[PDB]
Parts: structure tokens; sequence; C-alpha cells
């Protein structure tokens, strides 16, 4: 393992904000999206992986990471919609190129799955896991975490998130079955060591999951790609989780339907880039090899 981030972070002027990720190498690219309430360091551990096969990029998403806030924040800040238009802004500004593979999960995958559908042409390949592949029913989310997320989606969500960082104290570590060191909750807490609108996307992402048809435009984007993967001939690489969390049940048995995909299993919940991080960077290496044959 280790705490040690991936590259430097840089910095670049997106819609008048300032947005950080991390772009080691050259040639096409292989972009890693986190989702809630991750950031690129998520990725520290399986981007090694990956060296010498491309550009490895890492994109901290609009009000995570090391990118800046949006402000004035509030309820209405942070929906999905927002968050799309900041990274295809981004991805349009770094320069990709037509074949980019796509390392994706949780938030992450429901951007990146969504980018994919609307330029397909220049996807060579995706990686997902824990991903938001489809609109769910409560009955699909996870049991123990059920009551949770309703709250999240209730008025009782700002007192959890803005005030207690609940999703990042408790949800995170909950969700990864091995202890953290202090230097990594250090680095995960960082974008969110103030209480208050800070926490903001940490809790307008959870309100935005597609569950039982709200929010409707979150659930007819994801019914979109849903549809589109399940067709598409794009080279997949279906990295499964145990004992896993979002993406089981009925949504795993709908992933494990789409065309031309290679399927692994890791140990792990949701966070499974802290439990498998080297299975995770060796399984997408060579997704990447076979795709960049040489
Ligand atoms: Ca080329
Ligand atoms: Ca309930
Ligand atoms: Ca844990
Ligand atoms: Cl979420």
């Amino acid at each position: 393992l280790g705490a040690k981030p991936f590259g430097e972070k840089k910095f670049i002027e997106i819609k008048g904000r300032r947005m950080a990720y991390i772009d080691e190498g050259t040639g096409d690219p292989i972009l890693f999206q986190h989702g809630n309430p991750t950031s690129s360091y998520l990725w520290r551990n399986i981007m090694p992986h990956c060296a010498g096969l491309g550009r490895l990029i890492a994109c901290d998403l609009i009000g995570m990471g090391d990118s800046d806030k949006l402000d004035p924040s509030g309820p209405e800040r942070y929906a999905y919609a927002e968050h799309r238009d900041y990274l295809d802004a981004l991805w349009e500004a770094l320069d990709l190129g037509d074949r980019v593979v796509l390392v994706v999960h949780d938030w992450g995958s429901a951007l990146g799955f969504d980018w994919a559908r609307r330029h397909r042409e220049r996807v060579q390949g995706i990686a997902y896991m824990e991903a938001i592949a489809m609109p769910i029913e409560w009955a699909d989310f996870p049991e123990q975490d059920r009551d949770l997320f309703q709250a999240f989606r209730s008025q009782a969500g700002e007192e959890l998130v803005l005030q207690d960082n609940v999703f990042v104290e408790q949800v995170l570590p909950g969700l990864i079955l091995r202890p953290l060191s202090e230097a990594e909750m250090a680095a995960y807490r960082e974008p969110f060591l103030a209480a208050g609108e800070a926490r903001r996307p940490t809790l307008s992402w959870p309100r935005q999951i597609p569950i039982a048809g709200t929010p409707a435009d979150v659930v007819a984007i994801a019914r979109d790609y849903a549809g589109w993967l399940s067709e598409s001939p794009i080279p997949k690489l279906f990295i499964n989780a145990e004992p896993g969390a979002l993406t089981t049940g009925r949504m795993r048995d709908f992933c494990r339907t789409w065309p031309n995909q290679t399927e692994i299993t890791v140990a792990g919940a949701h966070f499974i880039q802290e439990d498998s991080p080297d299975e995770i960077g060796a399984a997408i290496a060579a997704f990447v090899r076979r795709l960049r044959p040489a």
C-alpha cells in the first residue's frame, strides 16, 4: 500500500474556477475518475501499475480534492449536471485525443459512463468497479447503509454531513475492509476540514443517486448509458468485489450482460481501491496492454 500521492497536483482554470488533477506520462490517456467522498488520491496505488502504458490522468471533481469550491454554495449546488459541466470542460481542456481508456468508480462511473456515451468514438476501453451502472430501487441498495442514505436524502442530511462530516468520517472507513492510517485519513478529510458548505459535495452526491425514480434527470441519464453500455462493443473490464456493496444483486446481474467484457473479483466493499490496489492495478494494466499491443 502507501499513503503517498501518485504525482504532483496540476491546476487549470475552468469556467472561472481552478480544478486540480494529476497528469503523468505521454501518449493515449488512461483516465481515472473518483467518486464520493474521495479524490484523485483514491488511485494513488493503482496508477503506478500502468506506468509506461500511456498518459496517466486523475482529476479532482469540482469542490473535491484540491479543486476549487463553488460559491455561493447551497442545497442546489453540486448536482450531477453541474459536476458534468465542469468535468466535461476539464476533459476538453486536457486534450485527451480519441483513444481514451476510462477507469471509473462510484460517481466517477456515472460521469464517465455518460461522457463515454456522448463521446463513444473516442473511447478505447472502459474499466469500472462499484459503479452506478443503472437506476435502482431501495431494495437494490446495500441493507446496512440503507437507513443512513435515506437520511442523507432527508432534512437530516445537512446535520449529518455539513456539520458532522459523516460521509468522510463514517461511510468511507466503514466501506474499507482494512484499517486506514492517520496519513490516509488526513488526505481524505483535507478538502472537508471546515464544517459547512465546504462539505456540500459529499451531501449533494447521495441526494443525486438514481433511486426509486428520483432525481428524475439523473435517472434518465443513467437509464441512457445503461442501455447503451448493454449494447456497446467497446472493450470492458469489470472489477467485481466480494462482498462488494453497490455493484451486487440486480446491478451486478445487469453489468454481467454487457458485451465484450472481462471480469475479475477482488476483496473489498465499496472503496475497493484501498483493499486490493495491486490486484486492481494489475488487471487494468493487462486490459490496457491488450488494447494497446506492441
Ligand atoms: Ca492516435
Ligand atoms: Ca428509513
Ligand atoms: Ca473499515
Ligand atoms: Cl453518494
